[PDB]
């Protein structure tokens, strides 16, 4: 309800294209198919493209009018981005080739033409019609069924965020929108569906064309969430590092998250292990990916409070802990001999990113051994956890570049493991973590922020454990910062999509991931790239949920230099919402407003003076924190 008009979600779920972008060819009306009014007579070889204004999803439906040839066809294609808009091919989800366009045979008569799910387009942006026949063809309307997030009111909200930055607000919803277009009818997943036949090591001609479906039931229920809109509509565990907590507090459909945990959580193997990605994906072993799913489950239950659903998985949580131990060796680190991880290089030996997931993972596992009164396990864990500390602070810390190395071999400096680091409290002071986030940012080109690891590239999700790195460094405006810097040129660069965000791209501006060959392959629409929004809500907003559900928070806003912040979201236990204005360095007005029954404390920083309750009960602030306090609205005297 609240800031509706930044929600880009559709209006409905019956879509026409907005505005005609391009016509080719003798094309009467051509905007008829905009919903303006009449029909759209192609007349001969011809085609339109066609803008939807954002990155929309479903099943195309072809109302036709009229045919003059028997051999008559229409064809359409689909692209994310502008740069692949084309009137023979689509945008790439295979290995290597442009995807066939949709074509149908209108020669035969009047109807509406269509294909079904199992043809879903899992996100595009441009739509062209193409007519390849001297035939006078007349159409109605070519319009969309969106089937993104099937279960739910697309502009239904339950968070928001509103600051004095427009531009902040618009990759907030930019998030929000990306992830709500990953969540998809779980009975059209796969796009991969030439996996083991077209590989990188490959050429598809321009003539040649790639055939593409989607019938692969992944999950069980009637939504979950992916990696990728278009591609790879497969569950995959370390994107949902990122992608939970932003379903979270935007549109708390935690459901499609939880049927992609399921999923995850019935592959492990009989000694703990967790899959690299859902089914059909190839049995691999990926160490760090199998931490995610560990990291997840914890995540889950934090935002929803599931004593039921974690009662349910905390054994086999427990084997896959102990999976992960079982890598720990005489140094006190893992020893990971497994290279596959994000699409990134050079994963193995006591790899800094691998050990800081681990130490965040312990600490979630006691936590929640403590939740269970599971009191056993507890011991081993803090040791094991304190030696990683410990080890890896005298093992991989380079004092001179102020970063941790990759291994003990090596003096490359990678982003996800010093990112990492910071996020689980890694490092033995608050001045350390100054020192990486410090360094880090040196590191930034005009594109963003560089993952050495791999190549020259830029990872939007790397970039979102960097953001919370510069948060927990004390460093707000560095991050909103990098937040410019990346994300408006993720959200404005004219060959983007306006409204979801990059899978990654490279540190020359261009579109190219390194791992992938076929550059129209790379997906414009991934949840693990909407790190901001859980970090505008939790960071800069200082809404951080520390209890299950809420049951326990804390109220810590890193404002910057901001002049004006709102933001909000649920659970199952009530409100949580936060909104101040400043100038010159100090609140003109803060307030916030937590559920009932549930006890935080709260830090503002340089910040004297009162929080009055709505019943009237007074706190004083000591060094601009206070405790227990008890939920409800709350403002700053
Ligand atoms: C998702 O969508 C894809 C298509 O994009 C489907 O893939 C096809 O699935 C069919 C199974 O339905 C595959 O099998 C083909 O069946 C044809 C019929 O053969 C007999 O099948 C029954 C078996 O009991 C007989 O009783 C009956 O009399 C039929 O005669 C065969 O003619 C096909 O031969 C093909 O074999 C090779 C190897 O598979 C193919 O590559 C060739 O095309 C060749 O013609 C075949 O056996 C079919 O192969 C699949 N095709 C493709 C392109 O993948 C998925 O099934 C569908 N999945 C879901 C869940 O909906
Ligand atoms: C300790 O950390 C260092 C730094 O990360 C790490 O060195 C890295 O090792 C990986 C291998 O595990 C290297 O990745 C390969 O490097 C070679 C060049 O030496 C390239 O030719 C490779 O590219 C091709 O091959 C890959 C498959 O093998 C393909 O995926 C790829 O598309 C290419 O076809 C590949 O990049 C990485 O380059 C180095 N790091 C640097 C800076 O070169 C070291 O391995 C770690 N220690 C241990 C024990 O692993
Ligand atoms: C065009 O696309 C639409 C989707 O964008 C299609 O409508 C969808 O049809 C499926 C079934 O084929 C529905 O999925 C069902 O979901 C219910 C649960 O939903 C109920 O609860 C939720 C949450 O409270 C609520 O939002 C719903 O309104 C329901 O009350 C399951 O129990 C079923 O087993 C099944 O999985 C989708 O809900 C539905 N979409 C919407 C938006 O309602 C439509 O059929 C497509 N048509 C064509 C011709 O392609
Ligand atoms: C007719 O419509 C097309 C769009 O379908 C207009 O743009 C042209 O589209 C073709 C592809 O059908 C482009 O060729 C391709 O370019 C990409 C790089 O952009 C390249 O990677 C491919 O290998 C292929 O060469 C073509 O460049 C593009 N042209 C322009 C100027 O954008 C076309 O302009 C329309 N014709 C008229 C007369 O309006
Ligand atoms: C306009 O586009 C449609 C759809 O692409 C064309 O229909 C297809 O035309 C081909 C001829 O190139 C038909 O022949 C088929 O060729 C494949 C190899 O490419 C072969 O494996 C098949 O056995 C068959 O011989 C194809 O059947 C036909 N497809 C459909 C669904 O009708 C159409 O010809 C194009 N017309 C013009 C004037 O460009
Ligand atoms: C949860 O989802 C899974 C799929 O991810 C469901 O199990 C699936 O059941 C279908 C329907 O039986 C299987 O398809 C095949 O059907 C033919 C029909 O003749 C049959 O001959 C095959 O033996 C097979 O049953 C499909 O293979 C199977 N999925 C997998 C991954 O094997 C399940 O029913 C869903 N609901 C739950 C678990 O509550
Ligand atoms: C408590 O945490 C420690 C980590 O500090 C766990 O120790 C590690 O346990 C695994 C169990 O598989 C050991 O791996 C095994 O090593 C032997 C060689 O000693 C090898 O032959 C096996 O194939 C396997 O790889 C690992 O070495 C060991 N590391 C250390 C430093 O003790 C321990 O498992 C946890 N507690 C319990 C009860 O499991
Ligand atoms: C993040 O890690 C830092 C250290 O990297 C944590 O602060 C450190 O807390 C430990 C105790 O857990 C302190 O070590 C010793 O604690 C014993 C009591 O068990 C005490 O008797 C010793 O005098 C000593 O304090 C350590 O000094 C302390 N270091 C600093 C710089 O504060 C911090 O608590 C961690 N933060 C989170 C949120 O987990
Ligand atoms: C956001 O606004 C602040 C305030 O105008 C910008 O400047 C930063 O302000 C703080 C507090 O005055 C400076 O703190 C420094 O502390 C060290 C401690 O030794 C002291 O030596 C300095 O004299 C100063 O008091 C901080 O250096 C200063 N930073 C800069 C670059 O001016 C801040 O830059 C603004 N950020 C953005 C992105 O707009
Ligand atoms: C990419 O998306 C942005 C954001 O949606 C577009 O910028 C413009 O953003 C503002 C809202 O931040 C919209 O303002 C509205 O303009 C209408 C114009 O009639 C006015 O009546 C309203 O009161 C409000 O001021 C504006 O519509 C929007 N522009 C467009 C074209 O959507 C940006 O233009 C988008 N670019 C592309 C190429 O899609
Ligand atoms: C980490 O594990 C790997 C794999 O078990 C170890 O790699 C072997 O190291 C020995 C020396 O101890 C070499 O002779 C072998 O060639 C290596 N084999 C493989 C498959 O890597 C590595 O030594 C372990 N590191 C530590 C510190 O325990
Ligand atoms: C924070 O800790 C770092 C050490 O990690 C201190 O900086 C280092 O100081 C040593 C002094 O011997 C130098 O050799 C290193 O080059 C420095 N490292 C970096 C990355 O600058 C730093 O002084 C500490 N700061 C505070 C305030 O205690
Ligand atoms: C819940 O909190 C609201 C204030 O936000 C208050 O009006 C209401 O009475 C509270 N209910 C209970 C049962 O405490």
């Amino acid at each position: 309800v609240p800031y509706e008009e930044y929600i880009l979600a559709p209006s409905s779920r019956d879509l026409a294209p907005a505005s005609v972008r391009q016509v080719n060819g003798s094309v009467t009306n051509a905007a008829a198919l905009t919903g303006a009014g009449g029909q759209a007579t192609f007349n001969g070889v011809s085609s339109v493209t066609y803008d939807f204004g954002i990155n929309v999803a479903g099943i195309v439906s072809v109302d036709v009018a009229s045919a003059s040839s028997e051999s008559a066809f229409i064809g359409v294609t689909f692209t994310e981005s502008s740069m692949w808009i084309s009137n023979e091919a689509c945008d790439a989800t295979q290995d290597a080739g442009l995807d066939t366009p949709l074509w149908f045979a209108v020669g035969q008569g009047a109807g509406v033409y269509s294909v079904g799910k199992k043809y879903t387009r899992g996100a595009f942006r441009y739509m062209t019609v193409v007519s390849n026949t001297t035939a006078t063809v007349s159409l109605n309307s070519v319009k969309i069924n969106y089937t993104a997030s099937p279960i739910q009111d697309l502009r239904a909200y339950t968070g928001y965020f509103h600051s004095s930055d427009e531009l902040l607000n618009r990759i907030w919803y930019a998030g929000a929108y990306t992830l709500q277009l990953c969540s998809i009818d779980p009975t059209t997943g796969d796009a991969l569906v030439g996996l083991g036949a077209i590989t990188s090591s490959e050429t598809i001609t321009l003539p040649q064309t790639d055939k593409w479906w989607t019938n692969y039931t992944i999950t069980n229920g009637s939504s979950t969430l992916t990696d990728g809109a278009k591609r790879d509509r497969l569950v995959w565990p370390g994107d949902m590092s990122i992608a939970l907590e932003s379903v979270a507090v935007s549109t708390e459909d935690l459901y499609s998250v939880r049927t992609a945990l399921e999923s995850l959580y019935a592959l492990q193997k009989a000694d703990g292990q967790l899959p690299y990605a859902g089914k059909p994906f190839y049995d691999t072993v990926s160490f760090t990916y199998h931490l995610h799913s560990l990291v997840g489950a914890a995540s889950y239950y934090q935002y929803t409070g599931d004593r039921a659903w974690l009662t349910r998985y905390w054994g086999q949580y427990k084997k896959g802990v102990q999976w992960a131990l079982s890598g720990v060796d005489s140094t006190g680190l893992a020893n990971i001999t497994a290279s596959a991880d994000w699409l990134r290089f050079g994963m193995g030996a006591h790899n800094i990113e691998a050990n800081a997931i681990l130490y965040y993972v312990l600490n979630d596992a006691i936590s929640l051994a403590q939740s269970l009164n599971d009191n056993a396990p507890i011991r081993n864990w803090t040791a094991t956890a304190a030696r990683i500390k410990t080890v890896a602070n005298e093992l991989l810390w380079d004092d001179k570049n102020g970063l941790y190395t990759d291994n003990e071999t090596t003096t490359l400096h990678p982003q996800d493991g010093n990112s990492w680091a910071v996020k689980a409290n890694l490092t033995l002071s608050a001045n350390q973590s100054a020192i990486i986030s410090e360094s880090l940012a040196a590191r930034w080109g005009p594109y963003g922020a560089p993952a050495p690891e791999a190549g020259a590239t830029v990872s939007p999700f790397i970039g979102g454990f960097e953001l919370q790195a510069h948060y927990q460094a004390g460093q707000p405006d560095r991050a909103l910062d990098l937040l410019r810097l990346q994300w408006g040129f993720m959200l404005d660069d004219p060959r983007m999509t306006n409204s979801t965000f990059i899978e990654g791209y490279s540190t020359d501006g261009s579109l190219v991931y390194a791992p992938y060959t076929n550059r129209p392959r790379v997906s414009h629409a991934h949840g693990w790239s909407t790190g901001p929004t859980s970090a505008l809500t939790i960071y800069t907003a200082g809404l951080r949920v520390t209890g299950p559900a809420g049951a326990t928070w804390l109220y810590k806003p890193q404002p910057g230099n901001l002049t004006q912040v709102e933001a909000g979201f649920s659970t199952r236990l009530g409100s949580f919402a936060s909104s101040f204005s400043r100038s010159g360095g100090r609140y003109q007005e803060l307030s916030f407003t937590t559920p009932n029954g549930t006890t935080g404390s709260v830090e503002l920083g340089d910040v004297s003076g009162q929080l009055v309750s709505e019943g009237g009960v007074k706190v004083q602030l000591v060094g601009g924190k206070a405790s227990g306090l008890q939920g409800g609205k709350w403002r700053l005297n």
